[PDB]
């Protein structure tokens, strides 16, 4: 289905024409592009497996010794998406789930998880600092829906031994509210 | 309410004649009596917190040297003891879920934080081995039931840095029902 | 034909969320599903190949770091599997041979070779502590049997440097013969 | 009188053939045939001294290097070797008295002063380990043949260093005579 | 009820002056007022508890640098001082049963323990050097109440790891009466 | 019955002379008399218990410090000592076993358990080098006698911690038969 590459550079100039050159390689659309402290350069892609693993390719091969790290995530629920680049928006006041890993790879996998496995709204994928540093994901719906969002996310990172925490908050307070779904 | 009370000793002469001093004071329940490998004797009370804080204090003067841990748990819901010492039996085939932690302490907090915060039957609290080691809890009921259990036992038993794995099975096979909710 | 899949996860939590879902993937059999010290948890599961390997398969990408070991021991011959999940019943009071190795895949082994390789009955294979700890497999037959069944699994596991120890009794007495061919 | 024989191997297959040889080579009793952590083999033999020096003697040498220890113990009362291999039954529910000592020889030992020196039930004697772990031997009778057996016993294990705890327990409660007199 | 008291200086001539300041500070008895090496001096002190804390309590006080360690053990058998500071006499010759423990503390308690849970008659408690050397009371009595005697005593040193040997003589020779009951 | 007696000498000329005096004794075979790298000369006898410790002593005495290693093994099977000095011939292709321990030693123990516990032929104890390095047995026979001998020559070795590997070949083929029945 859809799928995430992740391409890391030890140079921002690099970087850019990096992500330049991969969104030109194939249709992939830029869901982050920053520079990540000392001075590295982190970008993610979305689309589908083969515009994906040709992006992250064109990437990696002109990136040489620039190349920090490169991943690519298969299978991921078209949802996970604009929840990296962005946020999916969510109207009234609802239950709200909150799961706390290390690296994004793992953040990224158990919200693949929790989108599949219940009927959540996943309202937004956050990296607190790079690729490799503290992540969280936040859904929303019924109280219901994200106790299983929540469960199955929690799992998906335990197994990996990159669950840092996950909470269940049945109706946040107004002024947590903003906060939680949109940073 | 009902409260729980811990004794380990290294000596099982000092385990029997201890636990049978405990259950001098009125109203105490063993609900555990057990050797625990190599030649570790582990003692676990229920009843009224007056009860088990005079029986844990004598235990643990009496014991000296021989005394490894005492611990009192305090408002612990009623629920909690026969899950303790046995079962609470389930009458019907519905979902599972299972909290596992390091130590009985954090087992025994998040199964009494489980039962106060959905409506799930605690089906057993098991150790094991001794009182740090690995422990889980058993609950049942409706899969959103079970996946709240799961949810607030986990947060519980993660503030304090002791969650070992948490799973969550809506409809468990022939086979493992039985070990699941049995032993 | 008959394999041995075998899934050791340091969580019983997964470990019991594993098996289940083990044994729903595919036509396999549980054989073992146990805790061993200090916490980890063993499932152990007997079938065809194909099924064994979908299985283990199944078990060990949903795992992740939970995973401690995981191995499929293909070509297994039938008798093996309930003498890992409990006990082939002895016809007569005959010869005994117990083959003791480290780890259960090179007493599995061991069994396998001497069940194919004489014409004795594969008792029990067991299990002292965990998959890497002491095991032993128990054979009983004619002494003739016996003797070509312990020297065929001795060489098997003394090949991989893990035989301990191997002994043949001829005539066990009364008082031996039930923790021998029953364990007790 | 009767004697105990021991024999500890470093190997299952080995303890199992030695077994069966020692029984063979003389008119001995089996009382323990079993395997220790980590994964040790201990058989331990009643029967008259010379019957006992003979199946030690035979066992020692087929062992070689497979010897972990071996031991034998001279002019012991004939009610400690059912106490080794089971229990001694109690004719009523009376005072109990439990001595706990490192190694079972030193066990044997102080069971073995207690039946000689006082008019108590030798209940059983109680291998928590292996040879050289905690052991327990547990004597029921009138409190003060009780006090007696206990004193006899723990002076007994005492003198050579290995006594751990000793208990006398006067009135013992329903719910722990089971597990003193039983297990 | 009774109480015993203990002070220990380091300077003799600071003893001497609080033992006469303790004397005129309240109703209590001198059991003990000794140099002990390598210069310390011990005083010892009986009464009524209230008397003991406020004698206790004037002296560490005024002994500022000068106290190396002061105690007050509660709830004492009345027995129990002047066995301290001499001893009780025996009716006749009988059974003899002496306690050894590492700490004067643990030898009180379990002289104690021992009058109040037997018939036997508390012949002396003996510092053989100071308050925290080896210790020993010796009871008097029928055989099965100084057994129980002795019983009780050790497993209240035992509990604290204080227990060198306790032991029981039914019939003592002629000469080691003496040297048992007087010293 | 019969022994073997195996004298490892520093010199060479010390060895002849030495096997000079035990080819004079009619009581004594001399089974072997070879140089061993880098130096020492070994004699091996054969006779019965009495004759071998007293060529042992008498060689002992008059080898002083140039005696590097004495040993003498008892209750031999006298065809284990044809086997040493040579051959026990074999013809016709039968089934065949070899037993490959460390020491000279466990490889004549584990050669006389073979032939006193099967009816195989022992056709030859083979040291590869010294006394102390790799020897092998191999027996020939019907193949259920072999696996037997096998077992039994493999549970001596073992016993000691000095089995290298054993092997059973039914039916040898023609270009190996000869190497391992003859060298
Ligand atoms: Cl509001």
């Amino acid at each position: 289905s859809q799928a995430i590459g992740i391409l890391e550079l030890t140079s921002i100039a690099a970087g850019m024409e990096l992500g330049d050159a991969m969104l030109k390689s194939a249709n992939v659309d830029l869901l982050v592009s920053k520079t990540i402290s000392p001075g590295k350069f982190l970008l993610m892609l979305g689309g589908d497996i083969g515009a994906i693993q040709q992006a992250i390719e064109t990437g990696t091969s002109q990136a040489g010794e620039l190349l920090v790290d490169s991943l690519v995530l298969a299978n991921i629920h078209p949802s996970v998406l604009p929840a990296i680049s962005g946020l999916n928006s969510v109207d009234k006041r609802q239950a709200v789930g909150i799961v706390e890993t290390w690296s994004v790879a793992a953040c990224i996998s158990a919200a693949d998880r929790a989108v599949k496995g219940s009927n959540v709204t996943l309202v937004r994928v956050h990296m607190a600092f790079g690729i490799g540093g503290k992540c969280y994901m936040v859904v929303a719906g019924d109280v219901s829906d994200v106790a299983l969002a929540v469960t199955v996310a929690s799992s998906s990172a335990g197994a990996y031994g990159l669950l840092v925490y996950a909470s269940l908050i049945p109706r946040p307070h107004e002024a947590m509210w903003r906060q939680m779904v949109e940073g």
